[PDB]
């Protein structure tokens, strides 16, 4: 399955002219509308913002990125489309949108995660980020992993999305040297402040974020800090309600919040890999 060059033309009318009854999300990243394609393909369009340069490199960035490779756990990219100043990307439908949106429901309807399927989208989303880390030469630097860039497709497992930040490392280096403090409120690691640098370990730090709100169900916009001081006190209480109301015995919960701990350290030496967070998943199984 190639990655397919799509005309203009094609996702003009497959959208309605760009119509807004297919926009699902628009602003801060760029339009995005659910389509059918004339042969039938489900797709979700990503109607470039700010072509003029700055949009254009976070087109070829997802280019040189998802639309080089292919995992379970990463959103698949389709197709592109470059006409001008127009910069349209085409992903494979996710059905049930992003985890942000599941955990923080639209008034309270929808689709309900419990531990058995937060637990599995725990996993595929490590299991994604860690293809990024170690099986990509170069390496993959996601740089704004959170929740809303958390796909779940038909069977609610994990795709990680939003590559238009993404930036290429070698496996020579430790770190690689930025422009522009990029991430979200919320997921920054706290070195990142401190230098125009990125690492896999801040992708982990951010990781561990995202695992506190499978564990938690809370926003981080903190999230971080407040889990940690209580975690001196009652950790019993720190968890989802309704988490604990499905069973207390899962309280199996401790054993996944110490790796979100572990990968929330201040020290980006302590963070585990996320090879080291599979396999701790892994053990927590046994
Ligand atoms: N491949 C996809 N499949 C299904 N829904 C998607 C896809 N990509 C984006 N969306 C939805 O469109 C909306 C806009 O997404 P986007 O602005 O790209 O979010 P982010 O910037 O966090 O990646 C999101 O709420 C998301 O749920």
């Amino acid at each position: 399955k190639p990655l397919r060059k799509l005309a203009f033309a094609d996702l003009l009318q497959a959208t309605n002219g760009f119509h807004n009854d297919s926009l699902i999300g628009s602003g801060g990243f760029g339009d995005v509308y659910k389509a059918i394609l004339k042969d039938g393909s489900a797709v979700a369009i990503k109607k470039l913002i700010h072509v003029s340069g700055q949009g254009d490199r976070e087109f070829m960035a997802e280019m040189e990125t998802i639309g080089k490779i292919k995992h379970r756990n990463l959103v698949p990219l389709l197709g592109y489309c470059k006409v001008g100043d127009e910069r349209l990307l085409v992903y494979e439908f996710m059905k049930y949108g992003s985890l942000e949106d599941v955990l923080h429901d639209p008034k309270k309807a929808g689709v309900k995660l419990n531990w058995s399927t937060r637990r599995k989208i725990a996993i595929g989303s490590a299991r994604g980020l860690a293809f990024l880390h170690h099986n990509c030469s170069p390496h993959i630097i996601h740089r704004d992993m959170k929740s809303s860039n958390v796909l779940l497709d038909e069977n609610l497992e994990a795709r990680v999305s939003d590559f238009g930040m993404a930036r290429l490392m070698s496996a020579m280096d430790t770190h690689l040297s930025v422009s522009t403090l990029a991430g979200t409120p919320g997921y920054v690691p706290p070195e990142y402040y401190q230098s125009f640098r990125c690492s896999t370990k801040g992708d982990v730090y951010s990781y561990g974020v995202v695992l506190l709100e499978l564990l938690t169900g809370k926003r981080p916009t903190n999230l971080v800090g407040w889990v940690k001081q209580h975690a001196k006190l009652r950790i019993s209480d720190v968890f989802d309600p309704e988490l604990m109301k499905e069973d207390p015995a899962l309280e199996e919960l401790l054993q996944h919040l110490k790796v979100a701990v572990a990968c929330l350290d201040d020290r980006a030496w302590r963070r585990p890999t996320m090879v080291q967070v599979m396999a701790m998943f892994k053990e927590i199984q046994a």
